[PDB]
């Protein structure tokens, strides 16, 4: 088959020394790759930019013709990535070189047979400061209707964040906005954790860390990626073959999802960055 399912709650992706790469999600797609030896027990697939090994035993074959597959596609104003059959994000701007209404694939959602896109905010320095201001910060509730949220008036916490530990307080907005909705997740709400620190696969809520309050919540959960991310090289969002992405959550998609809240919100509060 072109294309596998991964089974298992996560599976993990190896190099041909048999060394893991990352890992990714269950219902995660992957492609075999033909330009690279497969056999029995292994398939030399590409995910989410990353080109390794899986196991067979983690995945299961596909049909292209019934089952759902990631793709993009353009409306004529923004370019989205359908990440699941009822759920797409938008990644980039129409390029007069989509036809809207077509079905695109790409291994790694910057390169197409017809065009290259530009994720920029995926690749972005994250210790680059914003140049949004903690009242434009807060200003982004009201223009994207968002209701109830715990991070709402707490732009003055966000740049605090960022002045202090030297990370992008647009980047930290969007992380905590994708992560736990807004902060209206049942982990935000119980644990003051906006960011799903420790939140693994197996058990998220239960292996969740807590923080005292909102603010500690925020300039906690800053510290915890500057430490464990930022310090250790990971700089940008990126996808499974480098940045953030790689470690720091199962979804191959978590940086696009990021970077997409990044370029909404960016978009909303007059394009500064
Ligand atoms: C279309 C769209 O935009 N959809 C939105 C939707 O995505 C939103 O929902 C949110 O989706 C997120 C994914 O995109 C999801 O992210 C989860 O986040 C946590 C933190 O990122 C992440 O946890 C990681 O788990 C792994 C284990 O599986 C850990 O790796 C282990 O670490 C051990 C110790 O270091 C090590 O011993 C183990 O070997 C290793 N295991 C493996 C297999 O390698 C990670 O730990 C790293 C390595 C570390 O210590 O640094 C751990 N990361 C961290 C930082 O702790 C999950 O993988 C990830 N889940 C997925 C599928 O990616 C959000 O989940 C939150 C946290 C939650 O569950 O509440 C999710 N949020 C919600 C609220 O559902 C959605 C929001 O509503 O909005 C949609 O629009
Ligand atoms: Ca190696």
């Amino acid at each position: 088959a072109a294309y596998y399912q991964v089974v298992p709650v996560t599976a993990n992706v190896y190099d041909s020394d048999g060394e893991k790469l990352s890992y990714i999600s269950q219902g995660s797609v992957v492609w075999l790759d033909k330009d690279r030896k497969s056999d029995d027990k292994r398939l030399a697939i590409t995910i989410s930019g990353l080109s390794g090994y899986m196991k067979t035993e983690d995945l299961q074959a596909l049909d292209a013709s019934k089952d759902f597959i990631p793709y993009y596609e353009s409306d004529g104003h923004r370019f989205y990535h359908y990440v699941a059959q009822n759920a797409s994000i938008p990644v980039a701007s129409h390029l007069s070189d989509m036809e809207v209404g077509k079905k695109y694939y790409s291994a790694d959602g910057l390169h197409f047979d017809g065009f290259k896109l530009e994720n920029p905010f995926l690749f972005k320095d994250l210790t680059e400061a914003t140049n949004y201001s903690a009242e434009e910060l807060d200003k982004v509730f009201s223009l994207l209707n968002i209701n109830n949220s715990l991070l709402e008036n707490k732009g003055a916490t966000f740049k605090e964040a960022e002045e202090h530990y030297h990370i992008n307080a647009l980047y930290l907005l969007a992380h905590s906005a994708l992560q736990s909705n807004w902060g209206r997740s049942k982990i935000a709400k119980d644990k003051n954790n906006f960011f799903g620190i420790t939140a693994y696969d197996t058990t998220p809520y239960l292996s969740a860390k807590t923080f005292d309050d909102v603010d500690k919540g925020i300039l906690g959960a800053t510290k915890w990626i500057k430490e464990n991310y930022i310090d250790r090289g990971r700089t940008f969002l990126g996808n499974k073959a480098s940045g953030m992405n790689v470690e720091y959550a199962s979804d191959p998609y978590w940086g696009e999802k990021i970077a997409s809240v990044m370029m909404k919100i960016n978009e909303k509060l007059g394009g500064k960055d």
